């Protein structure tokens, strides 16, 4: 259970989340967070999206107040803990002893190691700093190179396009968003930034850089005043790794969010977990997940009456004129397309089942229909394949089931 | 002496170079810093110079690291301190012991009661959030008015006119930086900056604010897409207040910072001091003087056979095209102009002498001069009237005497 006191390393969603449900689950014990950055806590998603229009960090900070009386060690590195001594050894010198341990240090971008030594400004976009820094370079005319077609490279090309930068994106895979996207929707999305301007460039690789200019894998070259490189996170295991809990690019925990390591738990971006839908253990990079768990794992560490984590997987994505929500998995048995796919007015829904049963729902512009598809994934609902096609009212399928 | 721990309130350029010059003096024993700003320490002056240019905050960071084991504990604030307990409570709802307190909080811009509810944005320049706030305001073609002729408020209005910003100054005293400089500069300054394009309006009191129009005192209206006021700022000196230390605008401390409270001691901009050349106690809002009363006391707690704080004061302000550097007093018996002041090429120095003593020196865009002449000032030398008067070199009379 809850062993006095609680320290919590990493001071970002997850982390926030977690502690302000201590609390609010009545914890009144002591709870101190380390935090690397020194910046007041503030939200990720608004960094490739409306962030990079407004300049204005104090927008997108994240709410502490509901945490009282929690200390947070902002700008302090945890170098390392003792799961023997119970203790954490901090970068300034201070030690401090735990009751219960809480690993919340999430991810970081990947490097692409054939840039090494690129004489134009190359930038991974995981933190404030590096919004920042991209954000100055975002000139118009200028041209911007993407490496790696996730969403949030797509966000920034979309981003990017708007204040009249050129940009071309170069991605390995045959397709958009390869991992978190269903085929119809990655191949509408391409279709989509082609129609904005976006040089998509598939299959391609970056094999390295001459005087400002980049080379790719197909004896090709693209000239570019600044690369964003986002073609993937890892988790920041490395504490965990060192104190002996099972890693494997992610650390292992079960439902209650426990390690292997007794007395140490952890959530969010940094954690390897159970997908309720798959049935297989992955790293789950999303803000729902990084909130959900934080407050599923507090719960249940204040009350063990209370049970596991089990939210399905979503998230969503701001791409311009695009609203995207996805939930569940990507594919399944068949798919159902409601509404019109066309670039000009875009608005429909996916629906992917499983054996008569939904197994994933994508929205694009279509928010009313996100919310009962996310109820019916959540009861795994098995409706019928004729009224999920016609133009029905899932409210109203929803309700029934 | 110290006794220990040492806990410093606010993390500025004086808790800075005070705790760095504890370390180096020899102190190996706790030190705790609490700072209300969630900022890696930083430098002030670049705010209202280069900062507006490359928005890089990272180019302007104090080096921490040559004070070494220090706890920084950022984003928090001192609510209060018990003289009696020795004890200081913070916003996070912990308590800090302390051996020694220091008080370093410094100071705060002053408001504008009349301007309180205007339709258009209202800045005062003290802060990087300040800062980036007024940065993104700096569009080309949009209308600037400052509040306030002193430094700060004119280096700004050069920044702001290279960005090709129109910009109104409004000052209540007959002239600029009436405080801080002699008249014969403050002359040229206005000179040239009505020269660069700055509407100046000298005697003049904003009453209030309609409809995004700034109203003066003599009738008259000026509308401006942004308002900064700058007309000076007021010590942080709440805390010395409700402990019951002497304090006046500013916490009054002795060459050894030592308040009137036993264990207590204060540096920087939040302290009211003796200005050695004038005798008189004053506030010394200088770069300089936080580095080296913070260097000067640290030094002498560890050592009490090392002098109180004796330099003399000084300080340098960078307008546009304009170097400009002060030292001592503004004013004396009469004053030696070096070299022509002339708007097209200036490149001046003047020279304060008070009965034969040089008590003053000021340079514009001649800084191999300023060493010497500070040295000269430093001894309190009355060299020749003539010999200062023609082409001379300082250097060369600073060696001598
Ligand atoms: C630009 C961007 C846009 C995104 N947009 C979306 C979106 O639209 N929708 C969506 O669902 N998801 C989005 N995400 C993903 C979402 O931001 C993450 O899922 C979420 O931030 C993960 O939270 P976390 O608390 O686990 O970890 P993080 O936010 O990574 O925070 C972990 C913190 O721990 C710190 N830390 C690491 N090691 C240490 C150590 N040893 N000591 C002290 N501190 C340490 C880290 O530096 C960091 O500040 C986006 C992410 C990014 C980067
Ligand atoms: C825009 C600008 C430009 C300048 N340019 C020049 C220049 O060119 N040349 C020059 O000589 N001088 C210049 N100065 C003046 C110089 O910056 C100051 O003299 C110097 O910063 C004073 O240092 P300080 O450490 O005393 O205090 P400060 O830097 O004010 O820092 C005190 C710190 O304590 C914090 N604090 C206050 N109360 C509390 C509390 N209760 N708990 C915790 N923390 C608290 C404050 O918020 C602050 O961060 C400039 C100042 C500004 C604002």
């Amino acid at each position: 259970a809850l062993k006095a006191p609680v320290v919590v390393l990493g001071a970002g969603l997850a982390s926030v989340s977690f502690v302000a449900e201590l609390r609010q689950a009545g914890y009144q014990g002591l709870i101190t967070v380390v935090g690397d950055e020194a910046e007041r806590p503030y939200d990720r998603p608004p960094l490739s999206k409306d962030f990079m229009a407004h300049g204005d960090a104090e927008k997108i900070r994240l709410d502490c107040k509901r945490a009282p009386e929690v200390e947070w060690l902002l700008g302090v590195t945890a170098q390392s803990f003792d799961p023997q001594a119970h203790t954490v050894a901090l970068s300034d010198g201070r030690t401090l002893p735990y009751g219960t341990l809480v690993l919340a240090t999430g991810a970081a971008p990947r490097a692409l190691p054939t840039l090494q030594g690129a004489t134009m400004p190359v930038h991974t976009l995981r933190t404030l700093e590096d919004a920042r820094r991209i954000q100055a370079g975002l000139r118009p005319q200028s041209r911007l190179l993407i490496v790696g077609g996730g969403v949030i490279g797509l966000e920034l090309a979309a981003t990017a396009r708007t204040a009249g930068v050129h940009v071309s994106l170069v991605e390995t895979q045959p397709r958009l968003m390869s991992r978190a996207a269903p085929a119809t929707l990655a191949d509408f999305v391409a279709r989509y930034h082609a129609a904005q301007g976006v040089d998509l460039r598939f299959e391609r690789s970056v094999t390295g850089s001459v005087d400002g200019v980049v080379l790719l894998d197909d004896g090709t070259r693209i000239a570019a005043d600044m690369v964003v490189v986002g073609i993937g996170v890892l988790a920041n295991d490395a504490l965990a790794r060192a104190a002996g809990l099972a890693c494997d690019d992610g650390i292992f925990v079960d439902a209650y969010g426990r390690t292997t390591c007794p007395d140490v738990y952890a959530l969010g971006d940094v954690t390897r977990q159970r997908n309720p839908l798959s049935g297989r253990f992955e790293r789950i990079e999303t803000w729902s997940n990084a909130q959900n768990q934080g407050i599923a794992v507090a719960r249940h560490l204040v009350d063990p009456t209370a049970p596991g984590y089990a939210e399905l997987p979503w998230y969503w994505s701001d791409q311009g004129a695009l609203r995207i929500q996805v939930a569940g998995l990507a594919s399944g048995d068949e798919e159902i397309v409601r509404g019109e796919v066309s670039l000009d007015a875009p608005k429909f829904t996916l629906i992917e089942l499983q054996k008569g049963r939904i197994v994933g729902a994508t929205c694009v512009n279509n928010a009313r229909d996100f919310a009962p598809l996310r109820r019916l994934l959540a009861v795994g609902a098995k409706p019928d394949r004729a009224a999920l096609a016609d133009p029905a009212t899932d409210l109203r399928k929803l309700a029934a089931a």
